[PDB]
């Protein structure tokens, strides 16, 4: 809407405090101008009906638990922006500033939070599986990324395509919990999954088997559920992207790290100047290599350790 630009407070799904970028004109909706062509939170009001209403406020406080995963829906995008921008110099995911819409109090006790293919889509959880999953930034950012994805590489959401998909998005996530630097780890989901149960999270990048996903090719899952595994197979690259990161040694074999940032530099730009629709794991690390050798040179510790650790979950 046509409005001035003005700062909101608010708590989000944790309890923490935080400001918000909103806009006045008769209500404070929130919608943040200070980044691209705007980012826009929606209520969806319990239903499925897509985006929903703009989210509207009578004065600029959002403090009621009914606000909490707005709070945070709009306030995590904005994070994920400034990620992408100060970082990779890539504005908004379309890479033009397109707008960044959300939508929160999807559905009734929906488990789930998603990029639709024009807008992110937020569930409340159902109280024990989950909460409010706007408030992990890891997930907004993972859903995010499958919107940069989308205008990229395109990697198709099906096996092993899919699975790099997947793993792009759980790596982008795990950077951007990173970039804000509140707790953050390589699991997903830790701050959103399981109120009554705690150590655990959805997925984990250090070691995908604790939550029974493969972490070396040779187990990799072949069936037909869950688009051929793209959520389960997702854990080899997964693991491949800590090892690079963090270092380790993998079934006998051993990756020197080269930390967090590089490997964002790496898949940044495999995503955005190699992968296709079509890639797989192979690929992949192909892709991988190549960017590593374009960024550090083929002598570099860089591309020795992006070798290594592909070699390590077992993708030649
Ligand atoms: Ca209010
Ligand atoms: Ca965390
Ligand atoms: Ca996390
Ligand atoms: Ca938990
Ligand atoms: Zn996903």
């Amino acid at each position: 809407i046509t409005g001035t630009s003005t700062v909101g407070v608010g708590r989000g799904v944790l309890g923490d405090q935080k400001n918000i970028n909103t806009t006045y004109s008769t209500y404070y909706y929130l919608q943040d101008n200070t980044r691209g062509n705007g980012i826009f939170t929606y209520d969806a009001k319990y239903r499925t009906t897509l985006p929903g209403s703009l989210w509207a406020d009578a004065d600029n406080q959002f403090f009621a638990s009914y606000d909490a995963p707005a709070v945070d829906a709009h306030y995590y995008a904005g994070v994920t922006y400034d990620y992408y921008k100060n970082v990779h110099n890539r504005l908004s995911y379309d890479g033009n500033n397109a707008a960044i819409r959300s939508s929160v109090h999807y559905s009734q006790g929906y488990n789930n939070a998603f990029w639709n293919g024009s807008q992110m889509v937020y569930g409340d959880g159902d109280g024990q599986t989950f909460i409010p999953l706007s408030g992990g930034i890891d997930v907004v950012a993972h859903e995010l990324t499958h919107a940069v994805t989308d205008y990229t590489a395109g990697l198709i959401y099906q096996n092993e395509s899919g699975a790099i998909n997947e793993a792009i998005s759980d790596i982008f996530g795990t950077l951007v919990e990173f970039y804000a630097n509140k707790n953050p780890d390589w699991e997903i989901g830790e701050d959103v999954y399981t109120p009554g149960i705690s150590g655990d999270s959805l997925r984990s990048m250090s070691d995908p088997a604790k939550y029974g996903d493969p972490d070396h090719y040779s187990k990799r899952y072949t069936g037909t559920q869950d688009n051929g595994g793209v959520h389960i197979n997702s854990g080899i690259i997964n693991k491949a992207a800590y090892l690079i990161s963090q270092g380790g040694t993998h079934y006998g074999v051993s990756v020197v790290g080269i930390g967090r940032d590089k490997l964002g530099k790496i898949f940044y730009r495999a995503l955005t100047q190699y992968l296709t629709p079509t890639s797989n794991f192979s690929q992949l690390r192909a892709a991988a290599v190549q960017s590593a050798t374009d960024l550090y040179g083929s002598t570099s510790q860089e591309v020795a350790s992006v070798k290594q650790a592909f070699d390590a979950v077992g993708v030649k």
